[PDB]
């Protein structure tokens, strides 16, 4: 009745619709739900004094980040070491903090534009989402988790992220919820009928082939999935296991994976430190005709005789003969606030070093690789300013042991497979024991292994050639729509 009316009621509904969301992403997969979840985000803000709605704006973010990203409370709780009570309430208050940018959304827009119109749910509300969601992935260094684009991997509106990336996506499930909402509130089909065709209208985009496959350069690849335990990961008395156990994995391989792929860190010990190992390795890898590529630490003595510590990547074998002085390797860029380094260096009473943000494509045994470390292969924009034409697999490696059995692996994995689609080619993903898969060029699975099992996956994989529209020009084409959309939207309601 006229309970929709009150205010406390508006925020409890904004709980149920915001956390409907998380059923749009894996595992969960029901990408109508996101449509569902943005209705309500935008219906639920009608006719509100614009205070109300940056809560109702911001209780609609709580249900999604509450119930998508607690995950990270395995993170905290292990990494952190504090009592429990407070790792939950550390889960609140980052689901808080995701949340204010939700809460700016719906306040901006209902100051903006009060009425309930099509210019504020289709042409304002997305210009406006655009801004919001890019101020929630910069942010003190960004968390762009949870953007309803990833659950289309699957769904009608595939075919425009070749196009336009991911975000376009965003930006039209917002502007199609924004009209079913109109509809549905103002009793009226002109808003239904709309939000349909602009539905509809992407739909044969997934029948275009922006690349195209060299059956000559398709190789075997192997990645092995160790599965060392995050407990006894970085223990300084096993690293040995952890070397017999991937070395073993791979012996049997030489000479038939032209590629071997170890997880992030997979070498539990500085670069340095593992020079025999490193040069016997190599030797043997090009006595085959094997090419290997792992993840290891390098504490690098600077010129200043400091160390500066990556997480990094480094090739030996056919192709890539090892050596610490190679300009073969990839030192991450992006670190992970908290567990990478302190947010925030204005404090006083370590933290790793970053690589460039830009930085050349690994090459092992003739192949190039475009390579992301753990949730860098979720930064977009990151991702295809180091994409080079030239490039034959994308390649990411992590280790998802932090996340525990949730549904956190499956959120990553799900936004590393847009990244295969958006630049259409393959995608190697290489993890300690979670979602170790190989994508293809349009997003789909070629090939994974079940999570928390010790074991490698090869198989063969076609290298793709050829520039998706995206791939030519980043987000620049979505950003000029989105400021025409913003010039427009504010030259009536101001
Ligand atoms: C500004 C207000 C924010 C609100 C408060 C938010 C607090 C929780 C945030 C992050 C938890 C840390 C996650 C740590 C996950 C571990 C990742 C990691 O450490 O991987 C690299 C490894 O350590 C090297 O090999
Ligand atoms: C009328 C409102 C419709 C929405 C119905 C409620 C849906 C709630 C979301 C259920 C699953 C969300 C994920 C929580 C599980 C988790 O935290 O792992
Ligand atoms: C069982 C609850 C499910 C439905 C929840 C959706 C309620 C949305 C309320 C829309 C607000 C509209 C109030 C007046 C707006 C207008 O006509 O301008
Ligand atoms: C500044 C802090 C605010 C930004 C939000 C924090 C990000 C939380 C990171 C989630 C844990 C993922 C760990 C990983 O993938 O290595
Ligand atoms: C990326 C999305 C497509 C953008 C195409 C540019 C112009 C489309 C704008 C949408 C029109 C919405 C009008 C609704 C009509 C109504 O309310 O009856
Ligand atoms: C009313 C019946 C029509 C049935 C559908 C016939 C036309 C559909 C076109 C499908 C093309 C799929 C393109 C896949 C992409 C690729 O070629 O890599
Ligand atoms: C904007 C500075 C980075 C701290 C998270
Ligand atoms: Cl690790």
């Amino acid at each position: 009745a006229s309970l929709i009316e009150r205010q406390r009621i508006r925020l409890l509904l904004a709980l149920l619709f915001g956390a409907c969301g998380t059923l749009a992403f894996s595992p969960y997969d029901v990408w109508p739900a996101a449509i569902i979840s943005l209705m309500g985000l935008q219906a639920l803000t009608f006719n509100r004094r614009p205070l109300q709605s940056a809560a109702i704006g911001f209780c609609w973010g709580f249900g999604l980040f509450g119930s998508g990203i607690n995950w990270v409370y395995v993170s905290i709780a292990t990494f952190g070491g504090m009592p429990g009570p407070v790792n939950i309430f550390l889960v609140v208050l980052l689901a808080a903090y995701l949340s204010l940018y939700t809460g700016l959304f719906a306040g901006v827009l209902s100051r903006l534009w009060p009425k309930t119109t099509w210019l504020r749910v289709a042409i304002a509300a997305p210009a406006l989402w655009q801004v919001t969601e890019f101020l929630r992935g910069w942010v003190l260094t960004g968390f762009p988790w949870l953007q309803f684009g990833y659950s289309q991997i699957d769904g009608p509106l595939k075919g425009l992220a070749p196009i336009m990336g991911v975000e376009a996506i965003n930006f039209l499930l917002m502007m199609v919820s924004g009209l079913l909402a109109l509809a549905l509130v103002k009793r009226n089909w002109r808003p239904l009928v709309v939000a349909v065709v602009l539905f509809a209208l992407p739909f044969p985009l997934r029948y275009i082939q922006w690349f195209t496959p060299q059956p000559e350069k398709t190789i075997q690849v192997s990645m092995v999935q160790g599965d060392i335990p995050q407990s006894l990961k970085w223990d300084e008395g096993q690293l040995l296991n952890t070397l017999k156990i991937y070395y073993n994995a791979t012996a049997p391989l030489m000479g038939k994976s032209s590629l071997i792929i170890w997880p992030e860190s997979a070498i539990t010990d500085l670069e340095i430190n593992q020079q025999p190992f490193l040069k016997a390795l190599d030797g043997e890898l090009r006595d085959k005709g094997s090419s290997l590529v792992t993840g290891i630490v390098d504490a690098r003595l600077n010129k200043q005789n400091r160390y500066d510590t990556y997480n990094t990547i480094i090739t030996l074998g056919k192709g890539a003969p090892y050596s610490y002085e190679s300009a073969d390797r990839y030192n991450k860029n992006h670190l992970v606030p908290f567990g990478e380094f302190v947010p925030l260096e204005s404090i006083l009473r370590s933290s790793f070093s970053r690589g460039p943000y830009i930085q050349p494509p690994l090459s092992a045994n003739g192949i190039e690789l475009t390579a992301a470390i753990c949730y860098e292969i979720i930064l977009g924009e990151q991702v295809r300013d180091n994409f080079r034409p030239d490039t034959d697999y994308l390649l990411t490696i992590s280790n998802d042991a932090w996340f525990g059995k949730s549904i956190g692996p499956w959120q990553h994995f799900q936004m590393a497979r847009m990244r295969a689609l958006e630049l259409a080619r393959p995608l190697l993903r290489s993890t300690n024991n979670g979602i170790t898969a190989v994508i293809g060029p349009q997003g789909e699975i070629q090939a994974m292994i079940p999570q928390f099992t010790r074991e490698v996956l090869t198989t063969n994989v076609t290298p793709t050639t050829g520039l998706t529209p995206y791939a030519r020009t980043g987000n620049w084409p979505l950003w000029v729509l989105t400021a025409l959309f913003g010039f427009a939207a504010v030259l009536m309601s101001l």
